[PDB]
């Protein structure tokens, strides 16, 4: 099943390339998995992390000085790389369902590669976080990442493939395992620094190979937006929990986010249910053919619902809400962006494959995402509610200062925020929402 | 305590860097942090990897964009970066004990660096990982990392001052206590990644800022020198636990090593026992003014004794074993190293302040250290023994194969090897054993 899910990957894989050659008049595509490099002054590696272009191909991940050569026609060639030295733990030659469809070679010394490359290299596009290496291979200097083909496979990127979509399946797993795991750890009283360690042996993963780094939010942290610290100590007392986590498999990402009360009977959970449900809402009305930046202004919209159901904001519509853009503050990020072999995954701006970029609408400058909905797509749905002061306090000064319920925001404060993300998969007559089909409360 | 301490480390290095630029015809030293960097063609980034040089002042390792600049003479002047957005975490400048020795100054954009520093930059050495931003700041070419002072710099940082020790002795419990909860978790039959979680939980390190990857091997992964894979079940049958791990304390390192046998009634238990033994005497004769060669020859000899003492190497004398290099694939690699705010720290072959290198001897290539032992370095001593088949098996095809107990070797490979590592200070009449004073058994 996943086996020939992997040959359709490969041959929709191996069309793109040879219509991007075509039409960028190359021969073959070279793609590098990679090269360690050192710390300043030191000998200490930074973790390896393997060119997205390269496992867009083969699910090898964790091994630098491999080489992909492919021309859309010919069965793709793996030169993987395979060193024999007493020193290190060494990857065994791959015989996996993959290794079927894809011509796998061992290359005992990174230095060997060049003398098994083709002998007319003029021609041939090189995609990989080497140029150097590229430029000594022999390959001319404007096909060393040459953006038009770059741009060409992001866009196609947009559209994952069966294979692609259960992989991203199988990370959904193990993305859900981990976050009730955390949940757990929470009600139970833990740190940050013990509730991700929860995760980590939940999921199986270390803090050096999740896809992205995880946020652990106890508390005030909650409203902060790109915290990556863990204390220690639990806080003195429980008030809120914001995890973002997420889980890889094949190469493939899950990224998720919840957020817990510690209690049930305040505004605060009240406030959790309510952006819970009206996330699930928006994922309801969502539809190809769409803009995606109509369902970001659509929360806007249900954020101007709930600040004043909650009586945050008061004396003003939701309409005059938004086109004031009271809600603004309160959500200072976008609706989400497209999910796949990286979290951020490209082509979020691009409207076709040459390239055309379409960029947010001022208004909201920090939406990552101006796609048109198409079947194939996966994206991130992540609402959330905010209480931070450094984008509240402009508001304190000017004319709108009266319809702010300051008092209740002092009160919500200690909180800090929330928000819940799910990962879809947009279809031909309806939206997968692969974290729900999980039932991930 | 601390705080007077870190005066006098200041003072030392005020006058280390005097001398260096009166020497070496420069006005001012600049240090820089460094910056981040993301993996190719994503957003994600590498963790932060400080340079060595900027924490060799100030215990600031987390944060990037930071800018010291230091002319030995007035207090060293700290441009501390200080974003002010609603992402990630907001606070203000640290007034901890080292802020009143350093002139502490916030800078809340990356690019506003320039328009701070001194106007005559003609003779402004820079020192740090990004050398195209010392262009962008009018810092001439040649001026950027500029061998002779960074040279003379790593030769004293051979002499670790009181704070530096003080600072090293924390990691030292960090470590300690880290290799204890590990020991644990190996006797209850925990898998490699198991034992992993454990050591990071009574550590307090995530496996992203540990001053080096673990080395967690069970059984035949502990002849393997470098690795640092981790399986996530037990094996079938326990045999042996090598573990090779550390912590860090305001930028200085610890890295220890210790090796347990499942049983202790067998072979292999009574080598680790004689192989710990002799790491202490080797200690017990170690002295100031004394080549570090010679306690790695020591140690092979020390080897060939317990090699005949086994029956492992048989009909040779000691001498003739290390005369033959017999000892040699038993431990392929160097008896220690200085460690310090790197965990190879620098000048391991730096003979003098001017960069003198003197290699490691031709029998020996993997020595890491030729210094004479002088009052206030501090030296990893990790001996070990292996049973490595890719080393052992060319000894069958020549003249000295009679000499191998082919049998019993085959017996002590699944037990794979033993290293037991302490860091030491070498002192003016004694070596001080930070290790053993913690009395890690
Ligand atoms: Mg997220
Ligand atoms: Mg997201
Ligand atoms: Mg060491
Ligand atoms: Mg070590």
């Amino acid at each position: 099943s996943l086996a020939s899910l992997y040959k359709n990957h490969i041959a929709t894989l191996q069309e793109r390339t040879r219509d991007a050659l075509a039409r960028f008049k190359l021969d073959a595509l070279l793609i590098h998995s990679g090269e360690l490099f050192n710390v300043f002054l030191d000998d200490h590696p930074y973790p390896f992390k393997v060119n997205p272009q390269f496992k867009a191909w083969v699910p090898v991940t964790q091994v630098p000085n491999c080489w992909l050569l492919v021309d859309g026609v010919n069965k793709p060639k793996l030169w993987f790389y395979l060193p024999v030295d007493y020193w290190h733990n060494v990857e065994p030659l791959p015989t996996s369902f993959w290794t079927e469809d894809v011509e796998v070679i061992a290359l005992p010394k990174a230095d060997g590669i060049g003398s098994l490359l083709p002998a007319a290299r003029g021609n041939i596009g090189y995609i990989g976080p080497v140029p150097e290496r590229a430029l000594q291979l022999g390959i001319e200097a404007s096909n060393i990442n040459p953006k038009g083909v770059i741009d060409y496979l992001h866009y196609y990127r947009s559209f994952k493939t069966e294979y692609e979509l259960a992989c991203m399946r199988e990370a959904q797993k193990m993305a859900v395992n981990g976050h009730r795991a955390a949940e757990e750890a929470f009600r139970s009283g833990m740190s940050e620094f013990d509730i991700n360690i929860a995760y980590l042996t939940a999921t199986g993963h270390r803090d050096t190979d999740v896809p992205y780094s995880n946020i652990v939010a106890l508390n005030e942290h909650a409203a902060v937006l790109h915290y990556t610290k863990l204390d220690h100590q639990a806080p003195e007392e429980m008030r809120s929990f914001l995890l973002d986590a997420g889980a890889e498999y094949n190469g493939y990402a899950a990224d998720l986010t919840r957020t817990w009360s510690a209690k049930s009977d305040n505004d605060y959970a009240q406030l959790v249910k309510d952006v819970n449900d009206e996330q699930l809402a928006l994922i309801a009305t969502m539809k190809a053919g769409v803009s995606y930046v109509d369902y970001h202004i659509q929360f806007h919209q249900r954020i101007a619902k709930l600040l004043r159901k909650h009586q945050i904001i008061t004396d003003m519509s939701e309409e005059a809400m938004v086109e004031n853009d009271l809600t603004g503050p309160f959500m200072p990020h976008g609706i989400g962006h497209p999910l796949g072999l990286q979290v951020h995954d490209v082509a979020g701006f691009m409207q076709d494959d040459s390239g055309t970029h379409l960029a947010a609408p001022a208004k909201y400058p920090y939406l990552r995402c101006t796609r048109i909905l198409q079947p194939g797509m996966v994206l991130t749905i992540e609402p959330g509610i905010y209480f931070i002061e450094s984008l509240l306090a402009p508001w304190r000064e000017g004319q709108f200062s009266k319809h702010f319920n300051w008092q209740k925001i002092e009160a919500l404060k200690p909180f800090g925020g929330i928000r819940i993300e799910d990962n879809v998969v947009i279809h031909e007559n309806n939206v997968e929402n692969m974290t729900r089909d999980l039932k991930l409360a």
